[PDB]
DNA sequence: CTGACGTGC
DNA sequence: GCACGTCAG
DNA sequence: CTGACGTGC
DNA sequence: GCACGTCAG
C-alpha cells in the first residue's frame, strides 16, 4: 500500500557469498553477524600465502557502514578474522577475501594468536576425521549480571566508525563423517571470552548448547537441519582436544621453517624453539634440515 | 556449493506488515529495529479505544525470540510503542497490533508520557498541513565518551529474555504536501535520549541529519526517496514546535474528562487546572459541564 | 494522549 | 493469573 | 599458524 | 602515510 511508497528501511543483513565463505554484515556495529565456512582436507592445502594479502574495506559494503584500517590501527585491538586465512590455502582469491574487514572483528591479540587460533587449528584437524566440516563464527556482546540482579551490556567501540568490540566470540562446528555415512552428524557450539586465555581451559569449558547460543545471538544456525536426524555432541563423537603448549610451539616453529627465506632466521627459529623446552620428535628436524639444505644453494 | 548444505543462519530481520504499520524485529535485543507508519487525517479519526487492547507478544514472532510482559512489569521501564495507538483511531484491528510487543521497547515513563508523546502529537498535527506523513521510529544504543577518551556502549537488559533498553529513540518524519503537488518533500530526523526531557528543549535541539542517523542506526531510511531532488528541512517548511505546557496540560485534561468515572474525579481535573493557573478554553468547559451533568446521576 | 497497578474471579 | 477498574505524567 | 610494529619516500 | 622487513604470541 501507500505505506511502502518510499520503501521499507534497509538493514543490509542479506547473506554475502565469497569464494569459500559467506557472511551477514552488521552495519550498525561494522562487524559480521555470522561467517559461515566449509572446510575439507583439500581446501587447507596449497601455496596461497597471506604475506601477499592486506586488510582492506570490503568494496561490496557501502562505505558509510564499512570499517577501515584506521579504526583498528592504534586501537589496542587486533584485526580478528572469523573465516581464517588458514582455511583457504587452496586459492589466493579465497584467502585474500578473508582479509576484507567485512570478515573482521576487534579481537584481543593473545586470544587471536593463541586460544582462538588453537580452536581454528582444531577445526582443520577435524578434516582428518570428517569429510566435511561446517563452521559458523561471529561476535557477541553479552550482558554481565551485577550483584543486585541488574543485567548490563557494555562494549567498546573503536575508531571514527565506532567498530564494536565483542565481549565474546562464538563458533558452531558441524561435521559430517562422509556423504554416504549413515553415522550421526557431530555438532558443537562454543562461546569464548574476547580476552587472553591460557592453556589450562579445555574447549569443553566453553561449550554451550546450540539453543542457548541462538538465544544469545538472535540467530538460528543451520535451519535446514533435520531435527530428527541423529545429531551428537561433537565432544563425544570426537575429542575437542586443543593443542597443548608443546605441540602448539612445535607447529608454529614448523610453519616458521617453511617460510624461512634466509639461514639466519632459520637459526633464530631453533633458538626460540629450544628454550625453554622442546626437543623435536617426530618431525621438526626433518623439515629443518630440508630447508637448511635448500637455503645453502 | 556445499557451503549452504544446511542453510545460511537466519537473522529474522525481514519486514513484517500489519494493518497500518510495518517493522523489522531484532531477535537478539527483543525489540524492533525500525517501525514505519503512514499518517493521514483520516487515520487519526475514529472510535478505536485503548481500553479494548492489551499488551501481548506478537503471535508471528517466534516465542524463542519474543519479549513477554513479564520482562517489563516491575522492571522500572514502561512499554513504549513505536507506532503509537493514537495514530490508529480509524481501526481497532490496527490499534490492537500496536500493542504487540514486537512494536514495544523499554522506555522511560516520563519520556513516554511526556516529550515522546508530544513528538507523536506533532506528527499527527502535521496531517493538518500535509496530506501524507510517513514516520520511521526505533531504538538506539549509542556510545558515550568516557573521561579516558574510550567510547563505551552500555545499556541494561531486563527480564528473563534480556530485552534491550535503548539509550535513545529516533524518529524520521517524511511529509508530502499532496500527491500531485510539485512542492519538495519535507524531511526531519530526530534523536531523543530515553529519559525525562521536560518542556525546556525545543524539538530542533534533537534534530540530526539523515546521514548521521543512518550512520548511527545502520539503517537506510526511505531507500526509494529521491535524495538528489530538492528535499526541505521540515523544521524550515514547518514549525517543529511541540505543544507547550499549557496546551499540553489542557489537551490531557480534555481527554481525562471522557474517562472520569466519578463526580469527585471529574472535579479534580478542573481543580488541577485552576490550581496550576491554567485557563480552561470553551471546548473543555462545554465538555466538562456535559460530563458533570451525566455523572451526578450515578 | 501516554502509561502502570490493584482487585476479583 | 488475566480482566478490568483505578490512578498518574 | 595468528598478528602488530618500526622504518622509509 | 602506506609498503615492507622484522618481531612476537
Ligand atoms: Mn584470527
Ligand atoms: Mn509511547
Amino acid at each position: 500500500a501507500v505505506l511502502e511508497q518510499f520503501g521499507f528501511p534497509l538493514t543490509g543483513t542479506e547473506a554475502r557469498c565469497y569464494t569459500n565463505h559467506a557472511l551477514s554484515y552488521d552495519q550498525a556495529k561494522r562487524v559480521p553477524r555470522w561467517v559461515l565456512e566449509h572446510i575439507s582436507k583439500s581446501k587447507i592445502m596449497g601455496d596461497a600465502d597471506r604475506k601477499h594479502c592486506k586488510f582492506k574495506p570490503d568494496p561490496n559494503i557501502p562505505p558509510t557502514f564499512s570499517a577501515f584500517n584506521e579504526d583498528y590501527v592504534g586501537s589496542g585491538w587486533s584485526r580478528g578474522a572469523m573465516a581464517p586465512a588458514g582455511n583457504n590455502k587452496f586459492s589466493s582469491k579465497a584467502m585474500a577475501e578473508t582479509f576484507y574487514l567485512s570478515n573482521i572483528v576487534p579481537q584481543d591479540f593473545d586470544n587471536n594468536s593463541g586460544y582462538w587460533n588453537r580452536i581454528e587449528m582444531y577445526c582443520r584437524e577435524l578434516t582428518e576425521r570428517f569429510e566435511d566440516v561446517w563452521v559458523v563464527s561471529g561476535p557477541l556482546t553479552l550482558p554481565q549480571t551485577r550483584g543486585d540482579g541488574k543485567k548490563i551490556v557494555s562494549y567498546q567501540v573503536i575508531g571514527e566508525d565506532n567498530v564494536a568490540v565483542p565481549s565474546h566470540l562464538y563458533k558452531v562446528i558441524l561435521a559430517r563423517r562422509s556423504s554416504v555415512s549413515t553415522e550421526p552428524l557431530a555438532l558443537g557450539a562454543f562461546v569464548v571470552p574476547n580476552e587472553a586465555i591460557g592453556f589450562q581451559p579445555q574447549l569443553t569449558e566453553f561449550q554451550v548448547s546450540l539453543q542457548d547460543l541462538e538465544k544469545l545471538s538472535g540467530l538460528v544456525f543451520f535451519p535446514h537441519l533435520d531435527r530428527t536426524s541423529d545429531i551428537r555432541n561433537i565432544c563425544s563423537v570426537d575429542t575437542c582436544k586443543l593443542l597443548d603448549f608443546q605441540e602448539f610451539t612445535l607447529y608454529l616453529s614448523t610453519r616458521k621453517i617453511e617460510g624461512a627465506r634466509s639461514v639466519l632466521r632459520l637459526e633464530k627459529i631453533m633458538e626460540n624453539l629450544k628454550n625453554a623446552e622442546i626437543e623435536p620428535d617426530d618431525y621438526f628436524m626433518s623439515r629443518y634440515e630440508k630447508k637448511l639444505e635448500e637455503l645453502k644453494a
